[PDB]
């Protein structure tokens, strides 16, 4: 479609059912998670929000990304943090596993903000509308299955504070996304880091998966 | 005495103890706290906490301030944000109260900032330190008290993630608060200073506890 926020709906579709119904979250939708699965995913999450929103941070000025800039709205690093502290305790920072599957993420996200910033809004529309999209049905399934203490915390990363109405701010920013001008040349290579995005996720709840069973 | 940290805590240890004193205060500490009571806080927390870092964002720079700029480790507004959209629901943007002790601790801080940045730390350490070493008991009593859903969230603001320990954090910002150079008529001025934020803490529990006795 002629809007870059269709062309990605619809040239993602293949790997985002994949992506959800790959195992470890099939497992998730149908609510069978475990606390040692939870505090993987959340460990996973922080890692990659680190390293993309230290990546918008450097790029928010560029005409490339600025126009989908919405620190207040969207950043989980904070959150992330709140809820690390919770699920790994004090000294989370320095207990929290860092697998090859989160550096390979973590290591693209660099990659393209460091040398390709014109695609990092493939990641930031994967991420943040996704989760944005999915949170709240994640969560609820999570509450119900962890069996959680009444301790007020642990799912923060779930709740995104400063947006009032979900489908408003997706509007918003879809149109932010197709303000972006960009050449047929960008355009398809934002079409294919999307999906590249989306595999880096597959890739990594296989790893998970493989890590919870054994 | 001759450290400014020992100086400041003997010169309000009247005023703390009185703010401790407070009826709200001590109805808190024997475990009566009522939810109307708890969302009441929690929401003039998020009207100091934003004021005081804005006010702390604007003077990072100084050599008034910067000795005691830990952002990562103190900064509250985001937590804040994450229990109100819990207590408050989505629009509590909107539906959050302001007071008029809020207001007058929120101006307070607001011309601290901008025409007396050297007095800044005064509150810095009332209320940072303050709820540091207050916090995971507040914590506690909070849940027991108001038996809350196992919805992990709400009490954020109770952990700075990113403080692995804190008596390992209150030396260290101690040491920085010494560091400070100043002259002895601004000496006496942060200790006032460190005694007013008390009374617009104290000013404040009365009015919450006037307010929620009707
Ligand atoms: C159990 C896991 C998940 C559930 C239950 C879930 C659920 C949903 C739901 C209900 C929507 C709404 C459809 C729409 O309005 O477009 C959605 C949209 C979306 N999800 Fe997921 N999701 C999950 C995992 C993921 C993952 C892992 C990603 C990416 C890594 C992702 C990316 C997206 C994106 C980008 C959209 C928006 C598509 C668009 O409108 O452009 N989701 N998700
Ligand atoms: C509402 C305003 C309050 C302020 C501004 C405040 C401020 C402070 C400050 C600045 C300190 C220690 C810093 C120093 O060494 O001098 C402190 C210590 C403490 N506060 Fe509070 N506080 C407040 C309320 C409370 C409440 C309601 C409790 C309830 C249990 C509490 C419990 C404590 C405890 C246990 C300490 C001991 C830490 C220590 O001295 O080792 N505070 N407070």
């Amino acid at each position: 479609p002629q809007d870059l926020s269709e062309a990605l709906k619809e040239a993602t579709k293949e790997v985002r059912t994949q992506a959800e119904n790959a195992e470890f979250m099939r497992n998730f939708q149908k609510g069978q998670v475990t606390r040692d699965g939870f505090k993987l995913v959340m460990a996973s999450l922080y890692h990659i929000y680190v390293a993309l929103e230290e990546e918008i941070e450097r790029n928010k000025e560029s005409p490339v990304f600025a126009p989908v800039y919405f620190p207040e709205e969207l950043h989980r690093k904070a959150a992330l943090e709140q809820d690390l502290a919770f699920w790994y305790g004090p000294r989370w920072q320095e207990v929290i596993p860092y697998t090859p599957a989160m550096q390979r993420y973590v290591k693209r996200l660099h990659e393209v903000g460091r040398t390709e910033p014109e695609l990092l809004v493939a990641h930031a529309y994967t991420r943040y509308l996704g989760d944005l999209s999915g949170g709240q049905v994640l969560k609820k399934i999570a509450q119900k299955a962890l069996d959680l203490p009444s301790s007020g915390e642990g799912l923060a990363f779930f709740t995104f504070p400063n947006i009032a109405s979900a489908t408003k701010f997706k509007q918003l920013y879809r149109s932010r996304m197709n303000s972006l001008e960009m050449t047929p040349a960008v355009r398809q290579r934002v079409i294919e880091e999307a999906k590249t995005a989306f595999l880096l996720n597959i890739q990594l709840f296989e790893e998970l998966q493989e890590l919870l069973t054994h």
